[PDB]
């Protein structure tokens, strides 16, 4: 069967202090929709608990023409590995590796992490991130689609696709009061712009490649810039129509709750076949 509920023990060092995280979760395998809570074994996380966004469950993806073939490899109980390599603008560097057991429509996922090399006085070091959200280059592209007439700018009228007390929004986005919304001042009026794309390849039957570049917001307003390269490694061979209809791009927003110690973890997904 198609996934339901699922379990996550994430675990591994960071700077090398040793953390540890289980918890217990649920989600909706037709329209790519995840929800996590994951509690801490080992006291107080010493680093900022979105560093693990977005890496606290493919299976519950669905494609545009079927299943997903992490779907795909679930429900035939083949399966799949994961690694995942992040790079951070600092130079810190981050790895993930997954694996998975399956009991019907539950899943157990086992996450060991390893990173280094974060600067003790940066964003992550000092719990200063606050959310995930897309690249500039991405974010651009969706101002430019709202921008119809390739002005460069957002118009009265043409900010109408945007909210689809609309005449104040408008006025308090356009900070420079020459009035219309630029891109800075888009991307200080960020509700919905916060989709990031993967990009996903696939080199031989057995192998599916997934690129992420995105930021994180600090809590002095400032972006922190990472890249992700993600290997998925299938049991079986993938099935032909996976690999003709390459590349395939998928939308995912996440939302955290958190403490110190507890995280309540959402996600919605989203794939597509154009970019
Ligand atoms: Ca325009
Ligand atoms: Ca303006």
């Amino acid at each position: 069967s198609l996934p339901a509920t699922h379990e996550l023990h994430i675990f591994g060092s960071i700077n090398g202090v040793d953390f540890d995280m289980v918890g217990q979760g649920s989600g909706n395998p037709n329209v790519g929709y995840e929800e996590l809570n994951l509690k801490s074994t080992k006291g107080d996380l010493q680093f900022s608990p979105w560093i693990l966004v977005p890496h606290i469950f493919h299976q519950y993806l669905p494609y545009p023409d079927g299943m997903s073939p992490f779907q795909a490899a679930m429900v035939d109980g083949s399966g799949y590995q994961v690694h995942r390599t992040v790079q951070f603008e600092d130079g810190a560097s981050l790895t993930v590796n997954y694996r998975y057991t399956y009991e019907g429509s539950h899943i157990k996922g086992e996450a060991q992490v390893k990173g280094t090399g974060f600067p003790a006085d940066g964003p992550v070091m000092a719990n200063s991130l606050t959310a995930m959200v897309p690249s500039e280059e991405e974010l651009s592209e969706c101002f430019r689609t709202f921008d119809k007439d390739g002005d460069g700018f957002i118009d009265r009228e043409e900010f109408g696709g945007i909210i689809r007390d609309p005449d104040e929004i408008f006025g308090d986005s356009d900070t420079d009061k020459n009035g219309r919304i630029d891109f800075d001042e888009f991307l200080k009026m960020v509700s919905m712009a916060d989709w990031c794309r993967s990009k996903m390849a696939c080199p031989n039957d057995k192998t599916l490649i997934s690129t992420l570049k995105w930021s994180y917001t600090t809590g002095n307003g400032k972006r922190y810039r990472s890249t992700a390269r993600t290997t998925y490694t299938f049991a079986k061979p993938m099935a032909a129509n996976y690999l003709k209809n390459q590349p395939m791009y998928v939308f995912r927003k996440t939302e955290l709750k958190h403490s110190k110690t507890e995280l309540n973890f959402k996600e919605w997904q989203k794939a597509f076949t154009d970019v």
